């Protein structure tokens, strides 16, 4: 409808696929190559449906930060015979507060979908599902179960994967570009 949902379609069209684990459906968010992201609870093992096709899983690592807390990020390498579109220059660099976010999903049960979720607080600890987590943002709308793994942008960026919700408010883990070197 404006220069947000442009820029989130521009995301959903080239840069995500439906990701199928024993867990659910996921919206997951190609980053670079045939490397992509998908909350760590997604449980990803050695064999995954993309777009209902098996794949093999060629690495996946579940991220923590230095403290050894949980950051809900789990990094997947795929074996396919295609490359994701770079968009590692869309990533910030640093923890940060944003206006004006977006929440896109893309599944069987919710395709197509767009959310304005409004102002994003860096919110940094959250006791999520019973496990601590860090670097959490948070926006103030009521996400409900098929949106984990939704990407959260702002215009030019690209600033976490939704990973949870308490009925009013969602929670999602950043993605920093430092997490994509090579
Ligand atoms: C639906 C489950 C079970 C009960 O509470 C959970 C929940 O709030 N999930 C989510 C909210 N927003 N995004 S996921």
């Amino acid at each position: 409808m404006g220069p947000g949902f442009d820029f989130a379609q521009a995301i959903m069209k080239k840069n995500t696929v439906i990701a199928r684990t024993e867990k659910g459906e996921f919206t997951m968010l190609g980053v670079y190559d045939r490397v992509a992201v998908i909350p760590t609870h997604a449980s990803v093992g050695e064999i995954i449906y993309i777009n209902d096709v098996e794949t093999r899983v060629l690495d996946a690592c579940a991220l923590r930060d230095l403290t050894d807390t949980n950051l809900e990020i789990t990094i997947v390498k795929l074996d396919r015979n295609q490359k994701f579109r770079d968009i590692r220059h869309f990533l910030p660099r640093c923890e940060d507060d944003y206006n004006d976010a977006v929440l896109s999903v893309h599944t069987s049960k919710f395709p197509n979908m767009y959310i304005p979720v409004g102002q994003v607080t860096n919110y940094g600890f959250l006791n999520l599902g019973g496990t601590p987590t860090h670097r959490i943002l948070m926006y103030n709308f009521p996400t409900r179960a098929g949106q984990c793994g939704g990407v959260v942008t702002t215009t030019g960026k690209v600033i976490g994967i939704h990973v949870g919700g308490n009925g009013a408010q969602g929670f999602a883990a950043m993605l920093l570009h430092s997490y994509f070197t090579d």
